[PDB]
């Protein structure tokens, strides 16, 4: 349980998926060059995400344009892999009943959330928090 509740979100990892966050209505992006960012472009390439279960409750969140896997590192910075590691690993939980949030496994205990900012610019990891807009978002179908 990694010291965190264990409300999960419905749905599977049948299709691929964008996540969409609310609070500046981005899309997550995952840029070939491993930057990764929100856009409010539907039609960007680089926004098809593939989510795939390790554990119950673990996730891997990949690229299908780059085959890049989503990751945070040890300052808590999100980026792209390109192969999967420690750092690429997510708990994903449901959040006010409703949302998806992704939790950075490596760093669990600290409440590193994936979260985006309304500039589109992603959160480093102790800045986001329980409570923010920033770290909710919507599995949406392609």
């Amino acid at each position: 349980h990694h010291h965190h509740h264990f409300n999960l979100p419905p749905g599977n990892y049948k299709k691929p998926k964008l996540l969409y966050c609310s609070n500046g209505g981005h899309f997550l992006r995952i840029l070939p060059d491993g930057t990764v960012d929100g856009t409010r472009d539907r039609s960007d390439q680089h926004i098809q995400l593939q989510l795939s279960a390790e554990s119950v409750g673990e996730v891997y969140i990949k690229s299908t344009e780059t085959g890049q896997y989503l990751a945070m590192d040890t300052d808590g910075l999100v980026y792209g892999s390109q192969t999967p590691n420690e750092e690429c690993l997510f708990l994903e939980r449901l959040e006010e009943n409703h949302y998806n949030t992704y939790i950075s496994k490596k760093h669990a205990e600290k409440n590193w959330f994936l979260g985006l900012k309304k500039n589109g610019s992603c959160k480093r990891g102790p800045r986001t928090h329980y409570g923010q807009k920033a770290i909710l978002f919507l599995p949406l179908p392609v």
